[PDB]
């Protein structure tokens, strides 16, 4: 009925997250020029490790920070599968990691070379100055975005962007009726606002994260392991 995409997170404890569907990075990318927290020993990773990205055995991904002597880890994955303008996306979050050196986020990836963007439904800030929330990137430099900030807290949460030829407009726990707590619309004068969007063919895919140090999650050393963020689902539907 208009479902193209999900992933329940059904399976045994431990186990990897559907391997057709999701790839778990082994690898975050240093940043250029370090300064602060984004400097290597203030950096946690990315590892392929049932230690950070595992299923519960109750219907939940699990992506968990760690800490092995004064190595610091968390964990993402990146879905396989790619979606157009039309569509709606969604996902059940729990975030038990709103606490220092943390940086979770939950969001979608254009990495076409030349037109890359990404659509930021929700992040949280361990560094305790960037206040949490929603972001939407036209280009891969963070110089032509609209952010929106919102309140973060530890319960279970929908968090859904509807993306069609108009715009883009977010939900925290949609209900019928409900309008979205933010909305950016697509170009309708000079400088050009940068909107890659409405490009033919222009598809993102979902990631979720549980980042450790760098600049939005503050100094790592002051952070308590483990933390942890869960999802229970991310369903992507089309529109007719
Ligand atoms: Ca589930």
């Amino acid at each position: 009925g208009g479902l193209l995409f999900h992933d329940e997170f059904d399976g045994p404890a431990g186990s990897v997250p559907d391997p057709s569907k999701w790839q778990v990075s082994n690898h975050r990318t240093p940043i250029k020029n370090p300064v602060g927290f984004d400097r290597p020993q203030f950096f946690g990773q990315y590892r392929d490790s049932r230690q950070n990205v595992f299923l519960d055995g109750n219907s939940n991904l699990v992506l968990r920070a760690t800490r092995e002597g004064n190595r610091y880890f968390g964990g993402l994955v990146h879905g396989l599968w790619r979606g157009g303008i039309g569509t709606t996306w969604e996902a059940r979050i729990k975030f038990n990691c709103l606490a220092p050196g943390m940086w979770p986020a939950w969001w979608l990836s254009n990495d076409d070379p030349g037109r890359s963007g990404e659509i930021d439904l929700i992040e949280w800030y361990g560094n305790g100055t960037w206040p949490s929330g929603t972001t939407v990137h036209a280009n891969p430099d963070g110089t032509a975005f609209e952010t929106c900030p919102i309140g973060v807290d530890g319960g279970w949460h929908n968090w859904r962007v509807t993306w069609n030829p108009s715009g883009m407009y977010f939900w925290l726990d949609y209900a019928d009726g409900i309008e979205p707590y933010f909305s950016v619309p697509a170009t309708g004068n000079e400088p050009i606002r940068e909107w890659p969007f409405n490009d033919p063919g222009y598809k993102v895919f979902p990631v979720l994260n549980l980042a450790v140090g760098g600049s939005g999650g503050g100094d790592p050393a002051t952070g308590s392991y483990p933390q942890e963020m869960l999802v229970d689902w991310v369903r992507v539907f089309g529109s007719h």
